[PDB]
């Protein structure tokens, strides 16, 4: 199996090259000329390279994968290639149905995007990836912390559900992890083996990228950004604390930016509601971002003590300029308490916004 | 190299199992029986296994190393084999003097230590490992993060200073990881490969074992619990705040406890002193303890929500009493806060103690 990992490695080591030669190939990875030739030689049966001494690149078009992404307000569902481009993508901006629902909504989103591919080419789809925000069960549920959508969805295995209906096979992936993946394969990860990756959805999610591999845990669970102990907020449009600690899932999701938007009279019921706030530049939205921020400083400084990592990455679902805000007050909370930390690391924007689970779902089948 | 690692998983095994079998090697790590003859053969030439179907065990005396863990209050120097046994141990109750001195007091004690191995045994020593604490730097340590001791240890490399008086070869490792390594190799790592290790010692510290091996960082600094935020502490004797938010290491530590007990008149010099004291079973201890743990169980939840770990691993620099005590309240915190988390590890007793990094220190020249 370690022919196995040597493509693995000739072919990330493409992906932070783009284009190199069968002496580059052993120059980096610090191979032999002999090996790398044939490994060249074994992703070239797999047509997997191709042309640009003579230099290779991947083949964009040597894989396929569809990436699903389940969320409170979302069904998407892409196709996407080897290299990450976005080939075809089905959006439902609708209140998350029953688990029965989606599988038949799902499903024809699939045969939509597979029959995208010429005949000569659907061979080259290696199946379908979920990707799903962690449920936090029924007792937490009904204290407020979960959405009521969630209810008929949990105990339930939606990967496993789709898989009996599909002849593709079909991997799942929480949408935190999934998310990172797409920036390991194919953004910041390119040339950046460790960091911390933040994503502001409805929900806040995250993955945790170690030695160029996202971290998943024993049981699935690691990177759970979500349930980081914070104090509880002092936004007005707050309900009162539960106890001396929240989470950082309340204060630092587009959740509680949306509930605190209401809370100054808007009336927000679709994203795109919540983008024209964002907009016009309400003082509710810098006032959200302050304690957004004010919570989540403290916990990523918590997550680099654990990891050690140099970057982090943070993107979010919506943007029209409430991303590059955060990161501003984000990048001078670290700034301010630099030296009270042993290191202090650097601050990117993500690469993929609102599509990267469905991305990084997609990546799953055509690895493995 | 696949056959080095071939051979530190049949290792690995044999610690898990004790004494097996050819067979039974190929059972567990689902290798081959050729290959494992081959590799149980390729240790054998080595003198690292005996015999316990002819059963084998991993020989205790098939090599050596020696650890030295520097503290405070602690310049100690052990020769451990193996199987993890202290066959020797020179230990300096002493406020930590100047690195020049330190090198000169550990040279010598290093030169009683191979001494303790016969003529036909000392070419069986791997090396020597050091294990010390993360330095906070000039600025935290000026500012009362960090004792006047480590003034003269800032920016200095004991590890390489120390390399090039001995002969042997000396590799360096922070403290909290040389404990956690000394746990993962001859304690509850041998059943579990996935936990998150507290330390309680002059200073907290930690480390974290994923897939049975020690999390290092990029940079060396991952597992830092004692830079976790947490509430500037509430006791009488705790110093005003600098802030909204202070560090683990300023409750969690037995320099706190140390603060505290003398805020109630009592007289703390020496490590015996100290015990003294918790044999008293003084109130002060308990409100510590309180105190410790309020500050630890949310530390100790982020950690979890960042790695997803099933087991804690608790241990500390002193007992008499205060680790039981310790985890029956951390215990106790974890289940009254359980309906709050996604998973709520098993917490359990570290093997080592006091011995714990010097013990790990001792690894790291073993097996490299």
């Amino acid at each position: 199996n370690v022919r196995r990992y040597n493509e693995r490695l000739l072919l990330k080591t493409l992906r932070r090259a783009g284009s190199a030669s069968k002496a580059d190939l052993a120059r980096l990875a610090n191979m032999t000329g002999t090996a790398v030739g044939s490994i060249i030689a074994s992703l070239a049966d797999a047509k997997l390279i191709e042309f640009a001494a003579s230099l290779i690149r991947l083949d964009p078009r040597g894989a396929f994968g569809i990436g699903v992404h389940l969320d409170r307000m979302r069904i998407e569902t892409a196709l996407v290639n080897f290299a990450g481009d976005v080939l075809g993508r089905r959006s439902h901006d609708t209140l998350l149905p029953p688990p029965a629902e989606v599988i038949e909504i799902v499903r024809h989103d699939i045969d939509a995007m597979q029959a995208l591919l010429p005949a000569h080419e659907r061979a080259r789809l290696a199946g379908v990836g979920v990707a799903q925000p962690y449920n936090l069960g029924a007792w937490m549920r009904e204290l407020g912390l979960a959405p009521d959508t969630f209810r008929a969805w949990e105990d339930v295995d939606f990967a496993s559900d789709l898989g009996r209906t599909v002849s593709l096979p079909v991997f799942g992936e929480n949408d935190g992890n999934a998310a990172a993946i797409a920036e390991l394969f194919y953004g910041y990860g390119r040339q950046c083996d460790d960091f911390v990756y933040l994503f502001i959805g409805p929900a806040i999610g995250g993955g945790i990228a170690i030695d160029g591999d996202c971290l998943r845990g024993v049981t699935g669970n690691a990177g759970d950004i979500a349930m980081i102990p914070v104090l509880p907020s002092r936004l007005a449009s707050a309900p009162p604390p539960r106890g001396p600690w929240d989470i950082l899932l309340a204060r630092a999701s587009l959740h509680a930016l949306v509930r605190h938007l209401r809370h100054h009279g808007e009336t927000v019921e679709s994203r795109a509601d919540l983008e024209a706030c964002i907009a016009r530049g309400l003082p509710a939205v810098t006032e959200w971002i302050d304690d957004c921020v004010d919570a989540l400083a403290p916990a990523l400084r918590a997550v680099l003590c654990v990891v050690d990592a140099p970057v982090v990455v943070l993107d979010a679902d919506t943007d029209a300029g409430l991303l590059d805000a955060l990161t501003s007050r984000l990048r001078a909370a670290l700034v301010a308490t630099a030296p009270e930390a042993r290191g202090t690391p650097t601050l990117v924007r993500g690469t993929f916004g609102a599509d990267a689970g469905a991305i990084g779902a997609a990546t799953l089948p055509m690895y493995f």
